[PDB]
């Protein structure tokens, strides 16, 4: 596999449908996904629902998902209110929120 071996399924997101009617016990909904060739419709189980959720996904987005572990990855390349304002001298606002240091990338 390209990196790993997990089965994975990222892009842009193009249509979110998530149910509002299933009962708290198994959620799901269906993506739509830009891939790197065409935008695919992916169905999504409760943990996705929980991922995308969490990850705070909304259309125009982009993420991954891991068939796996049923974990949600928002990627980095379709994003929404990312700071590029990195002149913080009088914006005491340091909120870089530990989020998962994965690899001591470090600035």
């Amino acid at each position: 596999g390209p990196h790993m071996e997990t089965e994975l399924i990222e892009g842009e997101v193009v249509e979110i449908q998530i149910d509002r009617s299933i009962t708290g016990g198994h959620k799901q909904g269906k993506l739509t996904i830009k891939t790197t060739d065409m935008e695919t419709i992916y169905e999504l189980g409760n943990k996705m629902i929980d991922g995308l959720t969490k990850e705070k996904v909304l259309a125009g987005d982009v993420i991954s998902i891991d068939k796996a572990s049923g974990k949600i990855t928002k990627l980095g390349r379709s994003f929404a209110r990312s700071r590029d304002y990195d002149a913080m001298g009088a914006d005491t606002r340091f909120v870089q929120c530990p989020e998962g240091e994965l690899q001591k990338r470090k600035t």
